[PDB]
Protein backbone atom coordinates (compact mmCIF):
# COMPACT_ATOMS: atom_id res chain seq x y z
CA UNK A 1 0.00 0.00 0.00
CA UNK A 2 0.94 3.69 -0.14
CA UNK A 3 2.52 5.13 3.08
CA UNK A 4 -0.16 7.87 3.31
CA UNK A 5 -2.79 7.05 0.69
CA UNK A 6 -3.80 10.23 -1.19
CA UNK A 7 -5.95 11.63 -4.01
CA UNK A 8 -4.41 14.02 -6.58
CA UNK A 9 -5.54 15.49 -9.91
CA UNK A 10 -3.42 16.28 -12.98
CA UNK A 11 -4.44 17.97 -16.25
CA UNK A 12 -2.49 15.98 -18.83
CA UNK A 13 -2.59 12.91 -21.13
CA UNK A 14 -3.16 9.73 -19.00
CA UNK A 15 -0.78 7.94 -21.49
CA UNK A 16 2.04 9.99 -19.78
CA UNK A 17 1.04 8.89 -16.18
CA UNK A 18 3.61 8.25 -13.38
CA UNK A 19 1.57 5.50 -11.65
CA UNK A 20 1.96 1.69 -11.37
CA UNK A 21 -1.19 0.96 -13.46
CA UNK A 22 -3.81 2.72 -15.61
CA UNK A 23 -7.59 2.58 -15.88
CA UNK A 24 -8.89 2.82 -19.46
CA UNK A 25 -12.33 4.39 -20.10
CA UNK A 26 -13.03 1.39 -22.39
CA UNK A 27 -15.87 0.40 -24.67
CA UNK A 28 -17.52 -3.02 -24.11
CA UNK A 29 -16.02 -4.50 -27.35
CA UNK A 30 -12.32 -3.88 -26.76
CA UNK A 31 -12.16 -1.51 -29.79
CA UNK A 32 -9.56 1.30 -30.07
CA UNK A 33 -12.37 3.85 -29.61
CA UNK A 34 -11.78 7.62 -29.23
CA UNK A 35 -10.52 10.09 -26.57
CA UNK A 36 -8.88 8.41 -23.54
CA UNK A 37 -9.52 4.94 -25.01
CA UNK A 38 -7.62 5.74 -28.23
CA UNK A 39 -4.69 7.29 -26.24
CA UNK A 40 -4.52 4.03 -24.20
CA UNK A 41 -4.68 1.98 -27.48
CA UNK A 42 -1.71 3.94 -28.95
CA UNK A 43 0.40 3.57 -25.74
CA UNK A 44 -0.51 -0.01 -24.68
CA UNK A 45 -2.00 -1.76 -27.76
CA UNK A 46 -0.99 -5.23 -26.46
CA UNK A 47 -3.48 -4.70 -23.57
CA UNK A 48 -6.43 -4.91 -26.01
CA UNK A 49 -6.05 -8.72 -26.44
CA UNK A 50 -9.40 -10.16 -25.17
CA UNK A 51 -10.24 -6.93 -23.30
CA UNK A 52 -13.97 -6.95 -24.27
CA UNK A 53 -16.15 -6.93 -21.10
CA UNK A 54 -19.71 -5.85 -20.26
CA UNK A 55 -20.96 -2.46 -19.03
CA UNK A 56 -20.40 -1.99 -15.26
CA UNK A 57 -17.30 -4.30 -15.21
CA UNK A 58 -13.53 -4.03 -15.38
CA UNK A 59 -11.09 -6.45 -17.03
CA UNK A 60 -7.29 -6.21 -16.55
CA UNK A 61 -4.86 -7.08 -19.37
CA UNK A 62 -1.06 -6.75 -18.93
CA UNK A 63 1.10 -4.77 -21.45
CA UNK A 64 4.42 -6.38 -20.49
CA UNK A 65 4.22 -6.17 -16.70
CA UNK A 66 2.21 -2.86 -16.79
CA UNK A 67 -1.50 -3.50 -15.91
CA UNK A 68 -4.26 -1.81 -17.98
CA UNK A 69 -7.65 -2.03 -16.20
CA UNK A 70 -10.36 -1.71 -18.90
CA UNK A 71 -13.38 -0.17 -17.05
CA UNK A 72 -16.63 0.06 -19.06
CA UNK A 73 -18.90 2.91 -17.97
CA UNK A 74 -22.47 3.20 -19.35
CA UNK A 75 -23.23 5.39 -22.38
CA UNK A 76 -26.01 7.73 -20.98
CA UNK A 77 -27.30 8.08 -24.61
CA UNK A 78 -28.63 4.46 -24.16
CA UNK A 79 -29.21 4.03 -20.40
CA UNK A 80 -31.89 5.75 -18.30
CA UNK A 81 -30.43 8.17 -15.69
CA UNK A 82 -31.35 5.57 -12.99
CA UNK A 83 -29.80 2.46 -14.63
CA UNK A 84 -26.80 4.42 -15.91
CA UNK A 85 -26.12 5.73 -12.39
CA UNK A 86 -26.14 2.07 -11.08
CA UNK A 87 -23.77 0.84 -13.87
CA UNK A 88 -21.36 3.81 -13.38
CA UNK A 89 -21.14 3.06 -9.58
CA UNK A 90 -20.61 -0.69 -10.40
CA UNK A 91 -17.73 -0.02 -12.90
CA UNK A 92 -15.80 1.92 -10.21
CA UNK A 93 -16.42 -0.86 -7.59
CA UNK A 94 -14.83 -3.37 -10.10
CA UNK A 95 -11.85 -0.98 -10.57
CA UNK A 96 -11.28 -0.99 -6.78
CA UNK A 97 -11.33 -4.84 -6.75
CA UNK A 98 -8.75 -4.98 -9.58
CA UNK A 99 -6.44 -2.33 -8.05
CA UNK A 100 -6.53 -4.32 -4.75
CA UNK A 101 -5.92 -7.73 -6.45
CA UNK A 102 -2.90 -6.31 -8.42
CA UNK A 103 -1.16 -5.06 -5.21
CA UNK A 104 -0.16 -1.76 -6.87
CA UNK A 105 0.70 1.25 -4.68
CA UNK A 106 -0.68 3.81 -7.26
CA UNK A 107 -3.27 4.02 -10.08
CA UNK A 108 -4.02 6.59 -12.84
CA UNK A 109 -7.79 6.98 -13.44
CA UNK A 110 -9.99 9.08 -15.74
CA UNK A 111 -13.60 10.11 -14.86
CA UNK A 112 -15.79 7.38 -16.44
CA UNK A 113 -18.84 8.39 -18.56
CA UNK A 114 -17.84 12.15 -18.63
CA UNK A 115 -16.92 12.41 -22.38
CA UNK A 116 -18.62 10.74 -25.42
CA UNK A 117 -20.64 8.53 -22.96
CA UNK A 118 -22.06 11.55 -20.95
CA UNK A 119 -25.27 11.83 -23.07
CA UNK A 120 -24.38 15.57 -23.37
CA UNK A 121 -24.59 16.29 -19.58
CA UNK A 122 -21.93 17.55 -17.11
CA UNK A 123 -21.28 14.44 -14.92
CA UNK A 124 -18.06 15.62 -13.09
CA UNK A 125 -19.68 15.44 -9.60
CA UNK A 126 -21.65 12.20 -10.28
CA UNK A 127 -18.62 10.34 -11.73
CA UNK A 128 -16.11 11.68 -9.13
CA UNK A 129 -18.39 10.78 -6.18
CA UNK A 130 -18.75 7.19 -7.48
CA UNK A 131 -14.92 7.11 -7.85
CA UNK A 132 -14.53 8.14 -4.20
CA UNK A 133 -17.18 5.64 -2.94
CA UNK A 134 -15.21 2.77 -4.57
CA UNK A 135 -11.61 3.94 -3.96
CA UNK A 136 -11.84 5.33 -0.39
CA UNK A 137 -11.36 1.80 1.14
CA UNK A 138 -8.26 1.12 -1.06
CA UNK A 139 -4.73 2.13 0.02
CA UNK A 140 -3.35 2.95 -3.46
CA UNK A 141 -2.36 6.55 -4.27
CA UNK A 142 -5.07 7.62 -6.80
CA UNK A 143 -4.16 10.21 -9.48
CA UNK A 144 -7.17 11.46 -11.46
CA UNK A 145 -6.42 12.66 -15.05
CA UNK A 146 -8.49 15.33 -16.86
CA UNK A 147 -8.17 17.71 -19.89
CA UNK A 148 -10.34 20.76 -19.02
CA UNK A 149 -8.85 23.63 -16.93
CA UNK A 150 -12.19 24.33 -15.11
CA UNK A 151 -12.61 20.56 -14.38
CA UNK A 152 -9.08 20.44 -12.89
CA UNK A 153 -10.05 23.26 -10.45
CA UNK A 154 -13.38 21.58 -9.50
CA UNK A 155 -11.81 18.12 -8.96
CA UNK A 156 -8.99 19.71 -6.88
CA UNK A 157 -11.62 21.61 -4.80
CA UNK A 158 -13.60 18.38 -4.20
CA UNK A 159 -10.46 16.50 -3.04
CA UNK A 160 -9.39 19.32 -0.62
CA UNK A 161 -12.97 19.70 0.83
CA UNK A 162 -12.55 16.16 2.37
CA UNK A 163 -8.94 16.69 3.74
C1 LIG B 1 -7.13 12.21 -19.17
N1 LIG B 1 -7.57 12.40 -20.55
C2 LIG B 1 -6.80 12.03 -21.57
O1 LIG B 1 -5.71 11.51 -21.41
C3 LIG B 1 -7.31 12.27 -22.97
C4 LIG B 1 -8.63 12.68 -23.21
C5 LIG B 1 -9.08 12.92 -24.51
C6 LIG B 1 -8.24 12.76 -25.59
C7 LIG B 1 -6.91 12.35 -25.40
C8 LIG B 1 -5.78 12.15 -26.25
C9 LIG B 1 -4.74 11.81 -25.45
N2 LIG B 1 -5.14 11.77 -24.14
C10 LIG B 1 -6.47 12.11 -24.08
CL1 LIG C 1 -0.30 16.27 -21.81
CL1 LIG D 1 -16.65 8.76 -21.72
CL1 LIG E 1 -11.83 16.84 -18.59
Amino acid sequence: GAMAPSYRVKRMDIAKNDEECVVNAANPRGLPGDGVCKAVYKKWPESFKNSATPVGTAKTVMCGTYPVIHAVGPNFSNYTESEGDRELAAAYREVAKEVTRLGVNSVAIPLLSTGVYSGGKDRLTQSLNHLFTAMDSTDADVVIYCRDKEWEKKISEAIQMRT
